């Protein structure tokens, strides 16, 4: 039932998924002046050599590249984080006007779309486990603006037109996820939820302060996904971003000064 929509919209999520609500939701606004520099955060350890990417997979809210997560091939440590992440997938939101589709924002600035890599914490043994877990999740926020083209991203926008729809997925060997990240590692860290139901309670969340830049026909490209199934009344898939929501009793921390 839920999607983006006006009668089906992140307003109305908290019918079916009263955690919409809850104490910990996710994506927020990062006020960079409120959020304190943390000297003990460690570096972010990002190890993604022998990623096995398997499958790109048009769900009817986002499209994911999925991973082998069977064994520690592409893993998230350090930071604020304890232990081994594996990263499962990687999806995006994206807007329908380059002034928006990031669902964090900083110092209430949208970015045009927010890649999420998506991994789960082995002491839990599968994602299913994790996402039941306070600390089941780390997911990796990095921001997109519209500039000069992201080399790395083209593989992913040309087999997009090959899942256009609902339900389509096709394989997706040999993608090579360090080709998404910006130079720096800088990042800001707190406590927070999935962003889309069942918006589970299970996420640290680690934005990324350099966003990368993609093309205007890069992101075009996102722009003509369907939301629908095939054979549907064709809906484009834009603005698949949820808003940011009230902060509560958390506090940003940053890794940087
Ligand atoms: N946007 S986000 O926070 O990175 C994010 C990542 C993942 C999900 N949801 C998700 O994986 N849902 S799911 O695949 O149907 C699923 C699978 C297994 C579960 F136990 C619970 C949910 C929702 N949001
Ligand atoms: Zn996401």
């Amino acid at each position: 039932h839920w999607g983006y929509g006006k009668h089906n919209g992140p307003e109305h999520w908290h019918k079916d998924f009263p955690i919409a609500k809850g104490e910990r939701q996710s994506p927020v606004d990062i006020d960079t002046h409120t959020a304190k520099y943390d000297p003990s955060l460690k570096p972010l350890s990002v190890s993604y050599d022998q990623a096995t990417s398997l499958r790109i997979l048009n769900n009817g809210h986002a499209f994911n590249v999925e991973f082998d997560d069977s064994q520690d091939k592409a893993v998230l440590k350090g930071g604020p984080l304890d232990g081994t992440y594996r990263l499962i997938q990687f999806h995006f939101h994206w807007g329908s006007l380059d002034g928006q589709g990031s669902e964090h924002t900083v110092d209430k600035k949208k970015y045009a779309a927010e890649l999420h890599l998506v991994h789960w914490n082995t002491k839990y043994g599968d994602f299913g486990k994790a996402v039941q877990q306070p600390d089941g999740l780390a997911v990796l926020g990095i921001f997109l603006k519209v500039g000069s083209a992201k080399p790395g991203l083209q593989k992913v926008v040309d087999v997009l037109d090959s899942i256009k729809t609902k339900g389509k997925s096709a394989d997706f060997t040999n993608f090579d996820p360090r080709g998404l990240l910006p130079e720096s590692l800088d990042y800001w860290t707190y406590p927070g939820s999935l962003t889309t139901p069942p918006l589970l309670e299970c996420v640290t969340w680690i934005v990324l302060k350099e966003p990368i830049s993609v093309s205007s026909e890069q992101v075009l490209k996102f722009r003509k996904l369907n939301f629908n199934g095939e054979g549907e009344p064709e809906e484009l898939m834009v603005d698949n971003w949820r808003p940011a929501q009230p902060l509560k009793n958390r506090q940003i921390k940053a890794s940087f000064k």
